[PDB]
């Protein structure tokens, strides 16, 4: 159909306290979690969305443990070389982004994306943004820093700023569906946490008590479900 | 207590809906919407929020009937003529400014703005911001676009811009809390309808599904035991 969302984004929480009440590590909370990443994003492939990102990392989650913060980061190395490898190069082929500051991952990581990024270049299905190292208040700054340094070389005029124009110095230029129209936020916290700003103006919120470690295809299809109810 | 906000910001909403159920007309559903403003306002002040924000009209919403919206604009203006009025010399000694885009409200609307600006001007009580013909991403843009003229003119670099030169050319820079603490909007939706955007990455927000022409200082309490809740 068409009340079928083009961008559907997802904030994960709830690791710590689902591990905290399995009387389990957080690591093993954080890579449960990240396990259930494959199977939404070939739901959402088949559901025939366009775009599904998952938010994975933000700039104030560098405030954590360097333990925990390690832990994440080889967790999603590991995710983008067995997961996401399988993802691109099966029939539902994806496309695979990363967006956010990606200067601020370890190498490591860096490589493991943009290896996923080559694999999926020509690819046409799904688009799948894994957003990492990635705050709303630091893409439209960067976008503003953009936009200035070109305003500062002629290059543009003052007057010359408009939405579009703004909208395509943002980290989410990739997509022409910058804006998702359904966002969804595990563990029951009614916040942004400093995800997207700029990109949720018309975006239907779903909320959900489910802690991420328990969020499956089911889940996503429960927050579709609401979805066409609006 | 310091577990209450400093910033409250309301989307009203559901006053056709309300009409409709009353067998009324949306005319009178908007002006007794309006006139719960009053008693909002007084309610906040005596729990001790330093700045109320009520969003009153959007720019999207110059789209509706222009018999509609001369409707809402003679209503704020006598809002701002007796209810403001009474509110900034009281005891409660409110601060009155309004924010968005003022060009574009008629002449009448512009002077009721500026009288209970000017009549409020030094009082010290809580700040109260009616948000009329104001939207997120204009404010965004608005921002981005003077930051752009004062780089033009060599005042700014580029590399000055950060998060706090960003938000003192926001139409919220009138306040020291431009960034609420709690959300509310009533009548049910989840969505912030090109509201605030840069201002909201830690934002609580609270739903309801009560009209805004039901809504009370009980509603705004319940919003606040909440927030307390978080
Ligand atoms: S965060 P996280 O998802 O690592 O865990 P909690 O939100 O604290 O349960
Ligand atoms: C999805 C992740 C990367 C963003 C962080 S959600 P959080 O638990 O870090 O943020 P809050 O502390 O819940 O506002
Ligand atoms: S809008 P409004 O508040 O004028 O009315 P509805 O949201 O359509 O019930
Ligand atoms: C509070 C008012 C001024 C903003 C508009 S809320 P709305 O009913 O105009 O917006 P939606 O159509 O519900 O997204
Ligand atoms: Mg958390
Ligand atoms: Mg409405």
């Amino acid at each position: 159909d068409e009340v079928t969302p083009n961008h559907v984004a997802i904030i994960i929480d709830g690791h710590r306290k689902w591990a905290k009440s399995r009387g389990v590590t957080v690591q093993e909370g954080h890579q449960t979690g990240v396990n259930n990443w494959k199977h939404i994003i070939s739901r959402a492939s088949q559901l025939g969305i366009k775009l599904l990102t998952i938010w994975a990392l933000s700039p104030q989650n560098f405030n954590r443990s360097k333990m925990e913060v390690d832990f994440l980061m080889r967790i999603y190395e590991d995710f983008l070389r067995s997961d996401v490898k399988e993802l691109v190069t099966s029939q539902q082929d994806i496309q695979f982004s990363a967006i956010g500051d990606k200067s601020r991952l370890p190498e490591y990581l860096q490589d493991a994306i943009s290896y996923a990024e080559g694999l999926s270049q020509a690819n046409k299905g799904m688009h799948f943004i894994l957003a990492v190292a990635y705050g709303g208040r630091e893409d439209i700054v960067e976008a503003a820093r953009k936009i200035a340094a070109k305003v500062e070389h002629g290059i543009l005029r003052p007057d010359d700023i408009d939405e579009a124009t703004f909208e395509q110095h943002l980290m989410t230029n990739i997509t022409k569906f910058p804006s998702p129209d359904l966002l969804i936020r595990a563990a029951g916290e009614q916040r942004l946490s400093n995800f997207f700003l700029w990109q949720l103006p018309f975006t239907e919120f779903y909320f959900t008590p489910k802690l991420f470690p328990d969020f499956g295809e089911a889940d996503l299809l429960d927050a579709l479900a609401s979805y066409r109810c609006r």
